């Protein structure tokens, strides 16, 4: 499923995701559009032989299985595909686990690079959430 902007942002909202951490709803939705342009389907391989998955680009390497990332860890106890569906419960409920686990919303590069320190407010602008 491609998300429209206001849609992502309400569904995240519901899910709790937002000022999760502190991160305002605008971060989480900036991440995802620079993530996966909204697409909940986004897959892409790392070097590594890692793949990131769904609307966050979430990392089999330590966050869910794929069954082709071998020695990784799944913390997120998911199928990777899982991570790919419509419905985001599975994605929101991951990246809580992840940006409560050290370098907050730093481990998504999309968001460092492209998000972080701008106005993300932008991003819920003319949405009624
Ligand atoms: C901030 C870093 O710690 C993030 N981290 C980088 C890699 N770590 C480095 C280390 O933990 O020294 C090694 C693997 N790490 C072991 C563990 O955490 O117990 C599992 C995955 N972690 C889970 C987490 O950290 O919440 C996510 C990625
Ligand atoms: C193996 C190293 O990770 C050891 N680690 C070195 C420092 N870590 C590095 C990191 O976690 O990336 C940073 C702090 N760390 C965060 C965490 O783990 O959740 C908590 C303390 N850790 C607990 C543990 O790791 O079992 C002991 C020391
Ligand atoms: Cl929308
Ligand atoms: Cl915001
Ligand atoms: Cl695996
Ligand atoms: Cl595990
Ligand atoms: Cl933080
Ligand atoms: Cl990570
Ligand atoms: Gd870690
Ligand atoms: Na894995």
């Amino acid at each position: 499923k491609v998300f429209g902007r206001c849609e992502l942002a309400a569904a995240m909202k519901r899910h709790g995701l937002d000022n999760y951490r502190g991160y305002s709803l605008g971060n989480w939705v900036c991440a995802a559009k620079f993530e996966s342009n909204f697409n909940t389907q986004a897959t892409n391989r790392n070097t590594d032989g890692s793949t990131d998955y769904g609307i966050l680009q979430i990392n089999s390497r330590w966050w869910c299985n794929d069954g082709r990332t071998p020695g990784s860890r799944n913390l997120c106890n998911i199928p990777c595909s899982a991570l790919l569906s419509s419905d985001i419960t599975a994605s929101v409920n991951c990246a809580k686990k992840i940006v409560s686990d050290g370098n907050g919303m730093n481990a998504w590069v999309a968001w460092r690079n492209r998000c972080k320190g701008t106005d993300v407010q932008a991003w819920i602008r003319g949405c009624r959430l």
